[PDB]
């Protein structure tokens, strides 16, 4: 019935302000709820600050040792179908592996079940 | 359809009790559901306690090594449009990078789908 | 419209079985959904087990290095308005900083939107 | 109104395949939504794999350094009232403290609020 | 009433691109909401990137020290009953233990309670 799209990428760090075109993501033509998961291991004893821009949105990201963070982001529109992509900034280096996942869902009406019948009603406005 | 606002900031630590005006946040004029994500890497082998005040609300924050914490916070009002900002306190130092993100959503009615029709009803009050 | 109460505390460790009266929490007179966030940094290379009692409820808590854990706890009543407070137990020591946050929400009806109109109904019971 | 039951335990590791009867848990007679929180600190520089069986369900668990994981588990039945208990397996040792929490909730109808009145309806089937 | 299926596995690392047939998972014949939990401890001082493919879906995974990550994934269909299984890729080695859990739920209508009766309605279309 309902659909899904988890577009994803596994990347590296070199230039400040780089794009990362997202792997194997064909399109997200319609409306969607959206989420980010991000984490990045560090080569050596160094700490890394950074920020992640997706679609007019931006996210803070301190790190050292082990990390994992997620973000719900409500109901992003897609005005016209395109490939997913992510711009971001922060310190880069010889070794600082990156892992980033976008998950987006179609918005659908929720099914419901009614309790307490019969249910009161009047023609008149409240 | 629905809107969103993830206002954000990436900062440092010097004075006790400082404000951090939040980056690139124009306004949040209406009612909103709200959330915090906070994490802060440590320069050197030191641990840091701290607390974060947003809007009449305050949050505890122990840390060492790697950290990441989030908080749902229900339905904050915005009486009049302003720039987002965050006051906080705790130990500061030569190196203790900070990363903080606010995400807020408009509150909207949820769409629903009805199951089990036809549905019972009576004019009379229960 | 809807209200909120994030009562909070930032504390230390000395005696077994201590109370910690919670900072700046005036009252929670009515019914509420509730949540805990807890984390505690360790002075030195030591591990700490502990348990946290709130309101007839109790929570397990292993720790070393960095920690952060959260708990939803459904719909706690408040029979009469009081100050928030937390009892707990476990190993204590020279340095083991504690951070604990309670977040509670009023329970309110959810707004809804109806899909699929017109909606079928019959006077007769199913 | 609504009830709750957070049954809990703080334990050790010796035999493979042990039970841990859960502390201070009197009964859960009816239907319930359920959740696990598990974490276990390590004595020494060692890593621990393990799995946790609850009620016909089983859970994977790698660990080293600091850990914390949670699991929603939908709507477990309780055919007849009993004490909570947990079987599990994996490497054990001289020091590997365990912390495990079960939280379960009664399933109740959700209250709702209606938007968009008046609402269309027809006697005829769709 | 409602059912559940937490199929699971605890594994090792050798070849690139291996399958892991999932332990003790008999079938998931119908429609389901789905979730992943993944974490993997590291033998030695090494970091590991990897990606996890389930059902036409793929997930990023940086790691070092301690890790734990989870993913909601909406409403996966099961066209015909089969055993659960997971393909994945990344660096492998002498010691890099893996822990992976799938949790899936039947999709069911939600029960509801009505507030604000009596409820307005008109025969006429809006």
């Amino acid at each position: 019935i309902d659909c899904d799209s988890s577009v994803f990428g596994n990347n590296f760090n070199i230039t400040t302000s780089p794009q990362t075109l997202t792997m194997s993501g064909p399109l997200a033509p319609g409306k969607y709820q959206t989420t980010l998961t991000v984490q990045a291991l560090i080569g050596g004893t160094g700490v890394v600050v950074g920020t992640v821009t997706f679609a007019g949105k931006t996210v803070a990201y301190q790190v050292f040792d082990d990390s994992f963070a997620s973000f719900d982001l409500g109901t992003v529109t897609v005005s016209a179908s395109t490939t997913p992509s992510v711009i971001w900034t922060g310190s880069t280096g010889a070794t600082l592996t990156m892992a980033v996942n976008i998950i987006c869902k179609p918005i659908t009406p929720t099914s419901v079940a009614i309790s307490g019948q019969p249910i009161w009603t009047t023609p008149y406005a409240p």
